C-alpha cells in the first residue's frame, strides 16, 4: 500500500489532495500546524465521510520540527512513498511597505520547507527506488505578482528545487514536479484575468496531482504543470 | 457519449492515445494516411483486443482533404468533443543541406494541420460549449535540435497556436493544450542504430529509458477528462527530465 | 567592416534597426517589398540625415525571390555578416472566421522567411566563422493573442528556428537569437493597448534597434538561442 | 551623472560590471564583504588603470548592515540610480548530503539580498522617477542543476522578485531585470572538460566583460522598455 504525506493536508487545497490520494488507494498522513485549533474536528468529519486519516503536528519552517514529525509518521506507516509539499502562507505588501518579518515568514514557510520537509523522507525513497514528490507552486511564481515580492520569490524558488531534485533522483525511480495552480475557490480584479471565467476548484488540482503520483507519470519529472485557467501562458 | 478524433491514430503514439480514450468510455474515430496499407489489419487487431474503432482517410496537410474527412466523421458520430492533433512527420537535415521540400513537407503536415484539422471541428465545440483540443508538440520544439530546423520550428509554432485558441475558446467550455513528449519507444527510435541509441539518445534522458506511448496517452486522457477544465493554454512536458526550464 | 542585411529595412522597426547598425559602423543593405512605392524617396531622406543605404527588392515568402535578392546583395557587398529577419505581416481574424489565405499569407511571410532568407546567407557566415542572425518575434508569440492564431503560431515557430540554428552554428562563431518586442510606436490605445503595458507607453522602434545593435556586436558572442523580451512588462514568465 | 552601486563589485563578475558602468560615464560605488582583506590594493590597481571607485563594506545577508552601507553610499553620492545585485555564493552538495547551514547560507546571501539591499535604495528611485535594478541570476536557475538544490532555488527565486518589483515600479521610470549568465571564466580541468564545456554550444566559458556589456546596455537610456525580463547570456547552454 502506497503511503502519502500531505503537508497542510487540512487546508483548502490540502484536504482536496488528501481525499483524492486516499480514494486512489493510498494510506494518507496529513500534517497540521501548531496553531491548528480544529485537528480532532477535521479528522472526525473526514471519518464520517468514509476516510481515515492520521495527523501529525509540524512547523515546516523549522528543521527540527520536521524531524520530530517525520519520526512519528515513519513509526506509524513504515515509509512515505508520496510527499506533497503543500503547506504555504502569504504576507502581502507592496515592496515599499514590506517588512523584513513579512519577507522572512514567507521565505521560511514556503521555500525553506522544501528543504526542511523533503530531507526527512528522501533517503527512504532512494533506498526503495520509488517516490513521488510534488511541490505546490503558484501561477504567481510565473506571472508578475503585485504586492507579493516575497511570495513570488518563494514560489519561483520552489521550481529551482524541483528541477535539481528531479535530476538527482531520476535514476532512483523518483519523480519531482511543481504544480502551479491559479486562483482557487478555497475577486472582482482577479476573475477578469482568468480566461475560463471562474476560479479553480481544489478538487481539480488534486486530480492532476493524483495523476502525477500514479504509476502512469514516471516519465514526468522536473516539470512545472500549470493549472491556472489560462491566467498565465508562455 | 463523448466522441474523440485522433489524427495519426494508428501510429506509435496515436494508437496508444486511441486505446486510452476508448478505455475512458469515449467513442473513438482515428485517421489514417491515404496510402496506409494496413488499415484493415490494424482495426482487426484492435477488435481482437476488444476495441472497435472507426477509421477515416485524411491528408492533414490539405484543407480540402480535412473537410472531406470531417464530413464522414461527423456523419457517423454526429459531433467531435475531443480532438487530438497527433499526426506528424520529420524530414531531418542540417540547415546547410535542408531542401525546400524538406521544409515545406514538415511545415504543412506538422503546423498547417493545426488550421486544416481544427477548423473542421471547432464550430461544433463552440456551439455545444464543450471541447478538448490537445496538440502534440515535442521536447525538440522547446530546446531546439540539430538537424531539425523545420521540425523544431513547426513544433514550437504549435504552442503559439495552442495559446491563441485557448484564449479564444476559454469561455466556451473548451480547453486547448500542448503535450510535449521526450523520446518515445516507437518506430522512429527503433530505426536508429544500436550504438547511436546507446551513446547519443539514452544519455540525454535522466530517467534512463525511453517514454512509453501509453504514458503520454495516460496524461492526454487526464487532459480530456472532466477534471482538467482549468488546464488551458499550457505546455505539459513529459520528457523523462530531458528538458527543464 | 561588417555588412548587415535588414529585411523590411524601410518599415517602422526596420528603419530604426538599419540606422542603429549603420551608426555602429556597419555597411547596411535593406530589403524592400516588390510594390514599395517610395524606395528612392526613403533612400534620399536617409542620405540627407547622413546614412548611405542600398536597397534590394524581395518577397521573403518566395525562395526564388530571396535567391535573386541575395545575388544582388552579395554582388555589391561581397558578404553578409549580420542578418536581421525583420519583414513581417499580420492577417488578423478570429479562428472561427480565419481563411486558409489568412493563415497561409502570415505563415509564408513570417515563418517561411526563416528558411527562404537565411538559406541564402548562412554558407558565407559558416565559411568565415562569424555571423549574427537576429529574428524578430513578438510578445504575442509568447502570450498568444485574440485574432492571431496565424501570427502567434508563426512568431512562436520563429523561436524554434532560432534555437535549432543556434545549436547548429555555435561552434562556427555565429549567434542566432530572437528579439520579441511588445507594442511599438509604429505607423483607442488608451483603453485597449496601453493598460496592458506596465510602463504605460508604447515602445520606441529605436529602443528595440538599440538592443539588436548590442546583439550584433562583438560583446554578444555568448548570447545564442535566446529570446530577448522587450515588451514594457506586458509579458513576464 | 548617473550613480551605480554594484554589490560584490570587487569579485569576478562584479569588477567587470563596475568597469563597464564606469566607462559608460557613471559614478560607481562598489560593495565589499566585511572581511575582504584587499580593499586598498584593489582600489589602487583600478586607479592605476584609470578608474576611481569608492568602496563600502556590507553583508548582503543582514538587513541592518545593508542599512548602514546604503546610508553611507547615499551620503557620499546623494542618490543611487543603478543597483546591481551581484553578490552571491555557492555551497554545493547533493541533496542527501546538504546541511541546513549549506541551505541557509545560500538562501540568505543569494535571495534575501534582493530584499535587504534593494529596500535601501528603492524609495529614492521612485521619488526621482528613474531606476535600473539588475539582479544577477544564473543559467542554473533555469536548467536542472545537479548538486545545487540551494543555489538553484535561490537563483530561480530571484526572477520571481524581479517580476514583482518590475510590476510595482513600472510607472516610475524604473526597470527591474534578471541577467542569467552561463558558466564564466572567473574547478578541476577534468570537470570543466567532462561536465561543463560539452554542454555549452559555443564551446567556451563566458567572459565577465561580455556579461558586463549586456548589463551596461540594460542600465542605459535605451533599455527603458525592457522590464521584468530574464536575459540569458549562457553560450546556448540553456534554451527554452
Ligand atoms: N488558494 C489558492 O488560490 C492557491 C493558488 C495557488 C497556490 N496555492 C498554494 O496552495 C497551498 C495550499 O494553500 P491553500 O490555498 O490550501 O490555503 P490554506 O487553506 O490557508 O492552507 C495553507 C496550509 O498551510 C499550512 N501551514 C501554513 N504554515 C505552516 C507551517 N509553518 N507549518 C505547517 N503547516 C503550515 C496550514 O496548516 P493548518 O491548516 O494545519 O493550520 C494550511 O493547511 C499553498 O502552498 C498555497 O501557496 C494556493
Ligand atoms: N516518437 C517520439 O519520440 C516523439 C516525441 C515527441 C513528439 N512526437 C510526436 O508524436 C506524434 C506521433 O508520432 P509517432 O512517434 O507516433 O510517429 P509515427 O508512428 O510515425 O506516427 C506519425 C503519424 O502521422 C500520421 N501522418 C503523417 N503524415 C500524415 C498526413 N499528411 N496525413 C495524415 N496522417 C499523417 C501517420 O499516419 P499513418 O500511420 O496512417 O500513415 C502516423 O500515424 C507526432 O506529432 C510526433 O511529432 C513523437
Ligand atoms: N510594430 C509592433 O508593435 C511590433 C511588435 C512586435 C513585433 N513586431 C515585428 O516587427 C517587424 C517589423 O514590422 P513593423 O512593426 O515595422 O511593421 P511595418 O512598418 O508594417 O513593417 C513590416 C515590414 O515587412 C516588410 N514586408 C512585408 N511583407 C514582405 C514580403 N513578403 N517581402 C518582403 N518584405 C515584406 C515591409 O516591407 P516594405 O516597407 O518594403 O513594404 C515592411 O518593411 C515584423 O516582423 C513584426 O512582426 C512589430
Ligand atoms: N562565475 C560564474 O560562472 C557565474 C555564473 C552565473 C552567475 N554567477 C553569479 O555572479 C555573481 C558574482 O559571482 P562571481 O562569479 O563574480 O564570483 P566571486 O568572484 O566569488 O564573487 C562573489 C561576490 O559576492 C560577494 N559576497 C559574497 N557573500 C557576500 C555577503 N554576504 N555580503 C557581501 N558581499 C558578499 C563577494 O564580495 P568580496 O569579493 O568583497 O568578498 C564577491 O565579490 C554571483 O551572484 C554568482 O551567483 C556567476
Amino acid at each position: 500500500k502506497r503511503v502519502a504525506f500531505v503537508t497542510g493536508g487540512m487546508g483548502g487545497l490540502g484536504a482536496a489532495i488528501s481525499r483524492r490520494l486516499h480514494d486512489a488507494g493510498m494510506a494518507v498522513a496529513v500534517s497540521h500546524s501548531e496553531r491548528n485549533d480544529h485537528v480532532s474536528t477535521w479528522l472526525m468529519h473526514e471519518r464520517d465521510a468514509g476516510r481515515d486519516f492520521k495527523a501529525y503536528a509540524v512547523d515546516v519552517a523549522d528543521f527540527e520540527s520536521c524531524e520530530r514529525c517525520a519520526e512519528k509518521v515513519l513509526a506509524d506507516f513504515g515509509k512515505v512513498d508520496v510527499l506533497i509539499n503543500n503547506a504555504g502562507i502569504t504576507r502581502d505588501a507592496t515592496f515599499m511597505k514590506m517588512t523584513k518579518g513579512d519577507w522572512d515568514a514567507v521565505m521560511r514557510t514556503d521555500l525553506d520547507a522544501m528543504f526542511n520537509v523533503t530531507k526527512q523522507f528522501i533517503a527512504g525513497m532512494v533506498e526503495r527506488r520509488f517516490g513521488r514528490i510534488v511541490n505546490i507552486g503558484s501561477v504567481n511564481g510565473s506571472r508578475g505578482a503585485f504586492g507579493q515580492a516575497n511570495y513570488a520569490s518563494a514560489k519561483a524558488g520552489i521550481h529551482g528545487f524541483t528541477k535539481t531534485l528531479a535530476l538527482e533522483t531520476a535514476k532512483r525511480g523518483i519523480t519531482v514536479n511543481t504544480v502551479s495552480p491559479g486562483y482557487l475557490a478555497t475577486e472582482a480584479k482577479i476573475l477578469p484575468q482568468i480566461p475560463v471565467g471562474r476560479l479553480g476548484r481544489p478538487d481539480e488540482v488534486a486530480a492532476l496531482i493524483a495523476f502525477l503520483c500514479s504509476d502512469d507519470a514516471g516519465f514526468v519529472t522536473g516539470a512545472d504543470l500549470a493549472i491556472n485557467g489560462g491566467m498565465h501562458m508562455s
